[PDB]
């Protein structure tokens, strides 16, 4: 609502096409002026009465966001002057990577606006400066908490401007190229999702550090939580069913044993060496702790037992122990000479096979560690033959 709210202020398919090419044009100019609203109503007067650092982590990246959108909006209104705005496409395809700002913003959103509440409840002369800040914006309309989740909302909407405007495009050559650009933008919107997703993971991550003792790495090398809860276990040595908690992720499973208030690794199982095998024996009388698969190392090294108190738990701790094994040793992993393995991109990375960028923050999707060929989970038997021209 906020968002339509901002942008509120038979037909043939060329009128339909100019309409959607109209609410591209003012919807730009009503994002670039509350970009522009909520720094000249909002930054610059609180620089004068906020720390350097408190304005670093409530307005984040919005400067920069205003500066981009400027030149965007420019650009865009030079494109859509020119003939039937055949070289629209183009602008969208050239700010796309220049728009992964976003990523930046949307993960500090909560971030930034909580910060900005407590700031608000802490200071009294902040908390009525705000409101008068509202009433000289926008007569107060929108409050600023408000008006931060216009940026999230506006990256989102690009690839449904851009669905509606190739919907009605005739000329095939044109509508082809604004394809392009909807791909780009719908490859945009994806990224930003992920950011968002990836820092909810890593903060989840953040949280099982803590609660463990005696682990001595740091759990994101293990790549993604898959599942975390009790279970009874025993192996080849030790025949006793034991009471343990563990935590299952990409690359690991963590048996810990509760030491009152935190949780102590007593076992580290790698499962790039460890296989998963059913056991049905649990189902036939369904008592309570059962519920059994195995876990065995690949060349018959160790072999658990993994005891569940339902059979739904065992169903599901199996599925997740079948998608961490499927994470370390995709299909088609080793095609065409590639030897693809799970890896987490420092800077910005596209796909060797869909030339679409690698979505996220943290272990987006796999390398070639011969070639260095980068690509997604789903593309790998596309990329190119390993080491070729
Ligand atoms: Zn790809
Ligand atoms: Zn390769």
């Amino acid at each position: 609502e906020i968002y339509e709210d901002l942008m509120r202020s038979k037909m043939t398919e060329y009128d339909k096409r100019c309409c959607c090419l109209r609410e591209i044009q003012q919807t730009e100019e009503k994002y670039t002026d509350t970009l522009g609203s909520i720094q000249q109503h909002f930054l610059k007067p609180l620089q004068r009465f906020l720390k350097p650092q408190d304005i670093e982590i409530i307005f984040i990246n919005i400067e920069d966001l205003l500066r981009v959108h400027t030149h965007f909006l420019k650009e865009m209104k030079e494109a859509l002057g020119t003939p039937g705005a055949a070289n629209l496409y183009q602008v969208f395809i050239k700010y796309k990577e220049r728009f992964l700002v976003y990523g930046r913003y949307c993960s500090q959103v909560e971030s930034a606006s909580k910060h900005l509440d407590r700031v608000a409840a802490a200071r009294e002369d902040v908390q009525m400066k705000l409101e008068e800040c509202s009433q000289r914006a926008n007569n107060g309309r929108f409050t600023l908490r408000d008006l931060l989740m216009v940026p999230m909302q506006r990256v989102l909407k690009y690839h449904l401007l851009l669905q509606e405007l190739v919907k009605h495009t005739q000329e095939a050559m044109e509508k082809e190229n604004l394809r392009l650009a909807l791909d780009a933008m719908r490859d945009l919107a994806q990224c930003v999702n992920e950011v968002k997703r990836d820092n909810e993971t890593l903060r989840q991550i953040t949280n099982f550090q803590l609660s463990i003792e005696n682990l001595d790495q740091s759990l994101a090398h293990y790549g993604r939580p898959k599942i975390d809860g009790e279970l009874k276990i025993t192996s080849v040595e030790r025949r006793s069913k034991m009471d343990r908690y563990a935590f299952l992720l990409d690359k690991a499973l963590l048996i810990c044993k509760r030491r009152g208030d935190s949780y102590d690794l007593k076992d580290f199982v790698n499962l790039h060496s460890f296989q998963v095998r059913d056991d049905s024996s649990g189902d036939r009388d369904n008592k309570k702790w059962s519920h059994m698969f195995l876990l065995i190392e690949d060349q018959g090294a160790q072999g658990y037992e993994l005891f569940f108190k339902t059979r739904e738990l065992k169903k599901k701790w199996m599925e997740q122990f079948e998608m961490a094994i499927s994470n370390i040793y995709p299909e088609n992993a080793t095609a065409n000479g590639h030897d693809f393995q799970m890896f987490s991109f420092e800077e910005t990375t596209s796909c060797k096979a869909c030339q679409m960028l690698l979505r996220g923050t943290f272990y987006q999707g796999y390398r070639c560690h011969r070639c260095r060929a980068s690509a997604h989970k789903e593309c790998l038997g596309r990329v190119p033959p390993c080491g070729r021209h």
